[PDB]
């Protein structure tokens, strides 16, 4: 699995479950084409977005729908979503984990990239 | 000054200086219209982006050119940039970003 | 003002006000001697902890009473406190802390 | 495994490997008794510190030896170590993961607690 997303909730100290994630790839004409989407599981993970074959070099945007997450918990958060944008596979295939840690007015995101 | 940006460098423990920041407002057609831009000062801050008159309710995007920052330091970064997207609803907004090569955090400090 | 503390609340997007902070210096016997303390202001800051004369090289601990902060808000936190331990080596040190109930980050901004 | 530690390196975007971790428990006489120790693996994880039986209620300190980590990489970091202090198991047994994300002048730590 070359692209995985892991999301944690900093208020509850738990996985962030049922978080919607939309992945896009920057096209030849410079716009963002839909690439993959899904929702985090009970462990706050999202696997199976793509395949090695499909996940070619390019600029990708991983959009994490943080607002919908907080709103469903009664919280009115600051951000609309958390967007993570990166060049992938430009030195050959790598495995990427995009981790996000969420609070209503703050988030962090870290990439763990392995070869 | 209704909107301020503060950027920090977590490798060096310092303000991130000369970091380009572009702000956009979302238009009725769902595109991002350029709104404000500048480069962070010696204190890692960018003030004077707007005025209260100009900064009406709406969805804004603040794009922080983190890639160029790291490149200038000779360090290979992960992200193309850091994007911060939020609705301005009617005080003073401080968007802060703490930068590392493969990680960043962003926090909104909203005050009167 | 060689040592400043800044505390932020990541749930509310605000300075963390009235947060008690205790600073200690490590003594020759490896114990922590009380050094400075105060409570954060309305801007989440604590200034005037020391002077340059007093703030000699050595290992310091800054303890931030995060548990009491959350309790006062009716929120159940994880940590007993946030501890920040570092060697002062000879400028101006700003210890910043971003607080959430089950998470915190701390950053040193060291400048001239 | 009721207590696990996971450490990531924010400069390299990788697990933080061979990080020394020392765990202490606050004693009856108010001092910190050694409780467990170990080092993170190639995945940046440390399992097997304790057992359910041994990990009774108490105040614990997880000390992460961040300085030694950075120094071994040629970096002179700000902090001596990252200390995480918490009451454990005071509402019955829980599983705790103490995650730390490291940069030379900054770190964050998050607890994920499951029942
Ligand atoms: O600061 C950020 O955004 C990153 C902070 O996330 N911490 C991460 C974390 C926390 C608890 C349990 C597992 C993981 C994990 C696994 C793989 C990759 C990253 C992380
Ligand atoms: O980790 C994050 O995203 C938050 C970390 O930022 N720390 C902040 C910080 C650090 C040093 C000096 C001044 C400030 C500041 C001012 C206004 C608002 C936020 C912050």
């Amino acid at each position: 699995c070359p692209l995985m997303v892991k999301v944690l909730d900093a208020v509850r100290g738990s996985p962030a479950i049922n978080v919607a994630v939309h992945v896009f790839r920057k096209a030849a004409d410079d716009t963002w084409e839909p690439f993959a989407s899904g929702k985090t599981s009970e462990s706050g993970e999202l696997h199976g977005l793509t395949t090695e074959e499909e996940f070619v070099e390019g600029i990708y945007k991983v959009e994490i729908d943080t607002k919908s997450y907080w709103k469903a918990l009664g919280i009115s958060p600051f951000h609309e979503h958390a967007e993570v944008v990166f060049t992938a596979n430009d030195s050959g295939p790598r495995r990427y984990t995009i981790a996000a840690l969420l609070s209503p007015y703050s988030y962090s995101t870290t990439a763990v990239v392995t070869n």
